[PDB]
């Protein structure tokens, strides 16, 4: 698998678990297609969301589901999602770190 | 005006001049439409965006030009834009301070809301 | 003033009020001599910490006092303080703001320096 | 060991190798106090600093040599070293991502 999903909760210094995330690729039509979708592990890991055939070049956004996150700890948080968008010309890591009203986020692209 | 953006260059060490940010809100039919745009300016800050009449609530996206950003100063960057997607609230006076933090493989944005 | 200090609160959203931040420089010695102090305001920044005769060139450490700052919100932090230390550089005008935003497990800091 | 340090490049979307560590502990007379020290792998990583007996309680400071890493790519940065601080009352890992003239860290703490 060339994708792989990392995030962490820097409230609590840990894993983010069970969080959503909904990866879409651009169609020809210049329209957000569905590709793959997952939830983060105890480990706040997401692996298998596609395989090295499925993941042609193309341009893509992984949406992190950061508010349902937040909200699912009873917490209000500021953002509705996390974005990432980057277009695919080989295995990417996209990391985030959330806090309830700030994210980082940063991509680990290795052969 | 109760929506403010500022851009910072991890790598510079400097505001981030003269970046693209597009503002969208959604729309009732769930698209997002038009709202505001502009360029940092050399402070790395884009004022006047809008006015409170017209920031009623709702979602509104930002969305930073990353991308062009990184690519006029020669460097390879990895994103094509930075979106910072927020539910926008009137329960009581407020201002919104929509701050980001540019690498080339990363970013950092956070929502300063104050009164 | 040639440094400024500018620190943000990632969970609520809003500037760090009331932080204390200590600014130290090396010695010949190689200790940390004390330099200059002061709390956040309630923008989260601290102004007028030295001046440009005062601020000559060395190594300079700026101590932000994180672990009271969360523990005067009820929170329980990880870091003793964020610290941040350069070297500063005569090499024209120069302007230093050390940005830092905080999160009880995790910071990040930036050094905007402007003419 | 209950100590690890993982760094990330933000310029490269990479791992930071070759990137040197020194961990240091407050002694009873309130100086810093060598501990422990090694340099980041291919991976981005340094296991292997201490041990469980030996990482007793106390304040700790891990310094992550930024500076040293950036002048060995030609880079001229801004920070002499990130310095972490922390009390230890378990494993802790140190993450630090990194630019010329910032940085951020984590700690993820798990049991």
């Amino acid at each position: 698998c060339p994708l792989m999903v990392k995030v962490l909760d820097a409230v609590r210094g840990s894993p983010a678990i069970n969080v959503a995330v909904h990866v879409f690729r651009k169609a020809a039509d210049d329209t957000w297609e569905p590709f793959a979708s997952g939830k983060t592990s105890e480990s706040g890991e997401l692996h298998g969301l596609t395989t090295e055939e499925e993941f042609v070049e193309g341009i893509y956004k992984v949406e992190i589901d950061t508010k349902s996150y937040w909200k699912a700890l009873g917490i209000s948080p500021f953002h509705e999602h996390a974005e990432v968008v980057f277009t695919s010309n080989r295995r990417y890591t996209i990391a985030a770190l959330l806090s309830p009203y700030s994210y980082s986020t940063t991509a680990v692209v290795t052969n």
